[PDB]
């Protein structure tokens, strides 16, 4: 075997480029424990040092008083102004201040925050500190639904009829020029009608620049939403967008390096949606067949690498009972929900972003090799008979500084929930339907405290229907999540 004992001994033997020492989180909560616990078993299992890479956490003084156990549970911490999230967790300027005086070598921001911020990335970049997430010229890209979408079309990748349906641009790095965005938008209420009318209703009224959304049901009650769309976010160019049918939201996980090589890590289902909520997320996709959700993973797959896209992303689709499905956007993050997507695949997704962003390519990350069926530690690439996905994931939404849940019931559920009092808990069964059993039996432990009974009752009630024990897709028009 070989031994590595530091992380700038790693990089040496995994043919990186950047050593990675010491990494500031930007985030609390159950994200900042995520990224420490997931690093810190990577570290473990590579260098018999836990603490191989350091933690930098910043602190708000509610977290302070209130002793949140991130704190604790990082190596060194630095205190931030309190207040909303553009003093300390989401401003770009503290925390690459904050980066570049500790030194660190590298930034984690996880989701929510400055997470989708092109700025970070950029303002990182300048500075020479990394980001574990796709870089800026990527982030911008996708920034833009606009862009997006088009992009996604010139690609041939299925979308829903919009303002811009089949608008191409000529396909190092793609850009879309002001005639595009003209065709894609409507100016006012009268060529928002006019649009309406190769589209059909109901659509979502939408501002690209922004949350921003509305709902349109018909002609007549269009012009009011829409003066209200624009009114909410001055200055921005507004698109339509049809709502999808009989269908669900559903994710193709992406994993890409510094080489252009990007792989896909089986996909997410949305299997129950309240109010533009993720209450319950299922991993893999069953709901959709491997030969279509083959090809939606090869659509996110080329999509990732036109873009220039690196780190761990999420491609987002609507899909039809009647099997057709439409992209609908590229998310440029982790998000809370990925533990589903890490089980099934074998993969630790955080230890997978420390290391690409060292600049170790995907053919050396030990858990690609082995889910692509490859030796652990071999040095030959792989093309990216597909990997099968081992056993199947619920996780459900919990409702009514971070609480721990370790159910006596299985080894198979745990979960987590937060006071600034909502969580989620992650079943694994073999299949589908011991792993909604596992839940159940774990959902009525939690039921016994006074603080989670009405909510969840509510909830095993949901986990029990027909209509959810055989993965039937709602009816009527799909609503979309936040
Ligand atoms: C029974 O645990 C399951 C079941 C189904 C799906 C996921 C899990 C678990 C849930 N989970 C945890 O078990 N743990 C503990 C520390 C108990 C752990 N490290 O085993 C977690 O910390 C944890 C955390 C911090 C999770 C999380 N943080 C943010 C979102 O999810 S999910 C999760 O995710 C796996 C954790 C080990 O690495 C691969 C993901």
């Amino acid at each position: 075997d070989f031994t590595v004992a530091s992380p700038a001994e790693f990089v040496t033997r995994f043919g990186g480029d950047r050593v990675i020492e010491k990494v500031l989180i930007a985030n609390n909560g159950i994200a900042a424990v995520k990224c420490m616990r997931s690093i810190r078993r990577w570290a473990y299992e590579m260098f018999r040092n836990e603490r191989a890479i350091r933690f930098v956490v910043m602190v708000t003084p509610e977290d302070l008083k209130a002793n949140a156990e991130y704190i604790k549970m990082a190596d060194h911490y630095v205190p931030v102004p309190g207040g909303p999230n553009n003093n300390n967790y989401a401003n770009v300027e503290l925390i690459v201040d904050i980066a570049k005086r500790i030194p660190v070598q590298a930034v984690w921001a996880g989701w929510g925050h400055a997470s989708e911020n092109p700025k970070l990335p950029e303002l990182l970049c300048k500075n020479g500190v990394a980001f574990l997430g796709p870089p800026s010229e990527a982030m911008w890209a996708l920034g833009d639904k606009i862009a997006s979408t088009v992009v996604a079309q010139t690609l041939q990748v299925p979308t829903l009829p919009w303002s811009g349906s089949g608008l191409t641009v000529e396909w190092k790095r793609i850009s879309v020029p002001e005639d595009v965005y003209d065709k894609g938008c409507v100016k006012d209420v009268d060529e928002g009608l006019e649009a309406a009318e190769r589209i059909g209703f109901p659509l979502m009224i939408k501002a690209s620049e922004g949350k921003g959304i509305r709902k349109a049901e018909s002609a007549e009650d269009f012009p009011i939403l829409f003066r209200q769309v624009q009114s909410e976010i001055p200055g921005s160019p507004i698109f339509l967008m049809k709502l999808a049918q009989h269908a669900r939201h559903l994710e193709v996980q992406i994993l890409a390096d510094q080489y252009g090589n990007a792989v896909s890590l089986f996909g997410r289902d949305c299997s129950i949606q309240r109010r533009h909520q993720k209450i319950v997320e299922e991993a893999p996709a069953t709901i959709a067949p491997l030969a279509i959700f083959e090809f939606m993973e090869q659509c996110a797959i080329r999509l990732a690498k036109t873009v220039g896209y690196v780190s761990a992303g999420t491609v987002e689709y609507l899909y039809s009972q009647d099997g057709s499905f439409h992209f609908l956007e590229l998310n440029p993050r982790l998000q809370v929900e990925h533990p589903c997507t890490e089980m099934i695949a074998d993969v630790n997704l955080p230890a997978a972003q420390l290391q690409i962003a060292m600049g170790v390519p995907l053919h050396r990350l030990k858990d690609i090799r082995l889910l692509y069926g490859e030796s652990p530690w071999g040095v030959t690439p792989i093309s990216f008979n597909p990997p099968l996905a081992r056993g199947h994931v619920i996780a459900a939404r919990i409702t009514s500084t971070v609480q721990e849940l370790n159910f006596r019931s299985s080894k198979n559920v745990w979960g987590y929930f937060s006071v600034a009092q909502f969580g989620h808990c992650f079943s694994w069964g073999e299949n589908r339907e011991e792993a909604i059993s596992n839940m159940v039996v774990a959902l009525k432990e939690l039921s016994i405290r006074g603080d989670f009974r009405t909510t969840v009752e509510y909830l095993i009630n949901l986990l029990e229907t027909e209509s959810f024990q055989n993965n039937d897709i709602d009816t009527g028009w799909l609503d979309y999540l936040i």
